[PDB]
């Protein structure tokens, strides 16, 4: 050439997304949900920091491919969050995408219509959405952060924010940790390497910068304030690492660093060794801990839908198209058996 | 009750892309070098070219003045062994960090705390320019999906990093960029996130940004097929022939290219700059018995060898330790000659 | 270091962008069949293709969305009645622009206080346009400024200039790159020949700043617009009569420019006086029974209740300028439309 | 779906937003003091505070930066050597709006070959204005629009609005929110209501629609600007005599605005005689030796070489309209020194 091609060579198209503040202006944070987030957060706190002893449980699908089939399960958790509201602090799971190394569906957020259509404008407002309609209801929600400009749609709707086992050691995703107004939990390493988390949070506890866009939707650099809720996910590596033996050394890794040493434990994933059956199991594993002792355990993770397992397409109504769930009826029995054991940890 | 930006200090606009690109145009002449280079190094990735990319230079820029002199210098060498080695300069503008400290030349380039990321970032610009402009193509690291609108038209090769390989948005980045991307093994060794890394990044993805004109964006990628891996180290150094070969089979049964880049610093010096030669006659006796997988190194060089926690000696870095000049000319040397042995088999 | 910079500005404020608009409000398939057909057949009457009159009517202001809408259904009745004769176009004007402190209309002040809420205005004035087009009814509009056009301007068949500003560089240069046939009106004491010069300006390439549809700064490089053209809307004294439209014909001739035009009804050639627009149209039918060969179109100001109310307390009543009522407004169609019925067959 | 967005368009480009040239030419500590003391001073005159003679002088329009810094320090010296009874500021006017097709000035068309690479011209007029504040001269311009403001209005001592918008509400709008004071010329036919109008109108807080200085769409609210006055450039006959002068004033104080005015010496004035704007300086001069108490400015074109040409040739030589040369620039502030001078002593 005389000018030879060297931007975008690899780029099929870039797209203006609306700004945050056009999905805000639609779907601006009522009154109610504003009072259930603030309030949700700061429980939440408490927990992490020990000065309560109820149990958070981020529980819910997977992925959310359906947002009627995610307001029914949400209009049942209620019942149950409020049942079991001394013993347990229940947060509905609301993740919008499982990520993955392979092609597939990216989520509900990027893939809203299920086609590859990639109506992001959509999902994102579709997203916004339903988290608001949870809140509205009572729900709380929780969701995994994948970057660090989806934040700036929806994260005042979210009372509780996890960083994946995959960017558990970015340090991006660090940066965007310490400035989430919601407290956030760390995986381990999709190996077991709990050190990352541990580092993690350590690193999110302070101010940091990394850029995003302002809610006008423009190019930004963001200065955080440190995030002082920070803790632990075990979710397992090779081995599970859910049983006392690996609670109790975490605790010790956690308090050396000089951390908090309250964590949570997921129940799905590699701790049920990909098979959803075996989350009662690590359940009971926790319920026997928290009789014993478990003065550790903060939380648990529990992935479950209307209707237990998983399905390659959406036929099923409340059924998995990602990982694979609990049921409804299964739900009932591990809250029951969480709630029952935590009651007397309490009374202890 | 308040539930927006609870636990943030300030959310300040930048000035967009469009704003450095209008004073800092990429010219003809540099166009063409990276347009070249990237040729060159996807030839080496795909095993048309048995050429060794070196990918050297200091562990991270913080003076740009420093950076012009090495650049300079480094420009006869690649000129000198271009029919054995394809030379191009390490920018990197921040090494990542666990702890608090210097977060980089783009970030907080009056290295003072001042975060004036908005003279950061042409600074940036204006030296990947000067650089590519004076003959010697730059390579970088890109630790989040913003920054390259900045500056990726003028990188000849890009890295991602131990800690963002398995990171599935950096991967979508990756897919996307115009240069060759190296993905690093793990902290402790974990060759198949890069591996992983190589296939992921060779499709289609979309992720989210900017565009030039600084707006929120949806990016959709057509995929980058000049992924390989890096390796540099973990639990035990992973350079040596041996390891090569097991990263090489690894490789070839995932079916994404086995040639490779070796590192010699980091966790292959396991820290100790010193030992960066060492690696690197390693690798030379590879190349004159047979190499066949390697297609690349990295080595973290500075006019002055060592490193320094204020900026007080020019030249010399404030973040990892690197050899000074004279141990890169000898470094150089050995790679040359032993790989003119290589390439003549 | 002394301040020199916004000394006298209280608020500046980002909007959202046309985009976000767009996006709530997309233009139907219906609505821009109905567009671009109009705009083509308003080209058509600008030079002498076919002749029907183009008439621009309804409220001086848009004020109540609501009524807006009842006018527009009983308008697309006669607007249907009348097709082989008359091409009915509504009047869809949001601001009315004034010398005085006053409202500045409903896209600046949506909810009459005050209170300006300009992002709730545009969306309102989209949603407005674009239900006047799914119902069947075209909409016309002046653009007072070189921005508000990217946020609906896709929904507008016929646009203004008003007197006010035919003469301006910018808004001349605007006009040159809007989708619409424009009209431009005559100055405001009677000037002619800066609507005249405006046409020959309007059709040439220009280049204006503006907002792209993102809402971001930006240069807009325009193609000319071929389908400008007059309107006589009176000065010192009214200039709707033959004689008047004759000597406008000769200059716009003479200028290489269509001698097709349009007179309003209103403002100065009614004298202010609504109870005059029947007399001008009457003059105009007239013409158009004589020979009347250069009218392309006339401007009515007519609402579902005739005059005028300082405040919005009467439904469906005018707080601009005074209008016709509704049985008016039947009346003169129907006057309009015989007297050119006649200059169709000749 | 048929298309009914951008028909008429060529292509919408961004333009780098105002902070970019910001960040790279920020106004300097002496240029805001300049700029700031300037702007009062002028204030002053308007409102009869003092009784200096605001001198806007300089060429009809820039389109070569260096001869416009070489006019400048010219000026410069008599700037000083006149400051007891002069306040010279000098004309840095980027564009002529025109009719016809040509040049569209400096900020549009930098090179002067039809590119219009409108970022370069942008920063090039910042950069002249900031180099001519840095070296001591104010500068003045008009706006021609609602968004080149934000990219060097900072730099600007007074703002005009031409007698072509002077009328439009929207050029209003942006006089209310202007950091300078601003003058409004008569009409092009000689209308000096507009320009009383425009005044009262500019003197009240009101909303407009630009971009923020990060380069995005808004709405702007402004405080009022209590330093308007007009300016009386001619029209269907010149208005520089004490007549006129006389006449203008009853009309502004009946309108309750300031009874100072400028007087342009150049177009319709000077009959479109660059050789006449001495004569009507020399008229000037008189009235301010007998009374003039009604002047508090003059406005002149000027430039290093009289005359004009079609293309940028000569050195220093107006592609515009014709100015005087620079000798004839120092007999003319000479003249209304000397004159100012003795009005002074009253
Ligand atoms: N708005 C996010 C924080 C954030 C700001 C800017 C960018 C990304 C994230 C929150 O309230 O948690
Ligand atoms: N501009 C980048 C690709 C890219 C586009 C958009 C966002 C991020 C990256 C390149 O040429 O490599
Ligand atoms: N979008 C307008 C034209 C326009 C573009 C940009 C700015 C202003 C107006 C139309 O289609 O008529
Ligand atoms: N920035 C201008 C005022 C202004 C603001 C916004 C838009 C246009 C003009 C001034 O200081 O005079
Ligand atoms: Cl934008
Ligand atoms: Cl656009
Ligand atoms: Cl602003
Ligand atoms: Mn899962
Ligand atoms: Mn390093
Ligand atoms: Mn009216
Ligand atoms: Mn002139």
């Amino acid at each position: 050439t005389h000018h030879y091609p060297t931007d975008d060579i690899k780029i099929k198209e870039v797209k203006e997304l609306l700004p945050p503040i056009a999905h805000l202006y639609e779907l601006p944070i009522s009154k109610e949900a504003s009072g259930l987030v603030h309030r949700t957060r700061q429980e939440i706190s408490d927990l992490v920091h020990g000065r309560d002893k109820r149990l958070l449980v981020i529980i819910g699908p997977c992925s959310i491919h359906d947002p009627k089939a995610a307001l029914e399960y949400a209009e049942r958790l209620l019942k149950l969050r409020k049942q079991y509201e001394n013993e347990l602090l229940i947060v509905m799971r609301v993740y919008f995408e499982k990520p993955r190394t392979t092609v597939g569906w990216k989520g509900l957020i990027n893939d809203p219509h299920l086609d590859g259509t990639f109506d992001i404008n959509f999902g994102l407002r579709q997203a916004r959405s339903l988290l608001l309609s949870l809140n509205n209801m009572g729900m709380p929600a929780s969701t995994e952060f994948l970057d660090m400009i989806t934040p700036q749609y929806y994260a005042d709707l979210i009372s509780w924010g996890a960083i994946g086992a995959r960017t558990t050691e970015s340090q991006v995703h660090r940066e965007l940790a310490s400035g989430l107004s919601c407290p956030v939990g760390f995986k381990n390493g999709t190996d077991g390497n709990l050190k990352i988390a541990i580092d993690a949070i350590g690193a999110a506890s302070h101010s940091h910068h990394f850029l995003s866009v302002t809610k006008a939707g423009h190019s930004a650099i963001v200065h955080t304030g440190g995030n002082p809720d920070c803790h632990v996910i075990l979710r397992g590596g090779k081995e599970p690492n859910y049983d006392a033996e690996h609670v109790s050394e975490a605790a010790e890794q956690l308090r050396a660093a000089g951390v908090t040493d309250k964590l949570m434990i997921d129940c799905s994933h590699a701790n049920s060794r990909k098979d959803y059956t075996r989350q009662m199991e690590v359940a009971q594993d926790i319920a026997a801990q928290l009789e014993q002792d478990g003065g550790n355990i903060m939380g648990v993770m529990v992935e479950s839908h209307l209707v237990e397992g998983r399905q390659d397409k959406p036929e099923v109504y409340g059924k998995s198209i990602t990982d694979a769930c609990i049921g409804w009826g299964a739900t009932e029995e591990l809250l029951a058996l969480l709630a029952g054991a935590n009651k007397k940890r309490m009374a202890r």
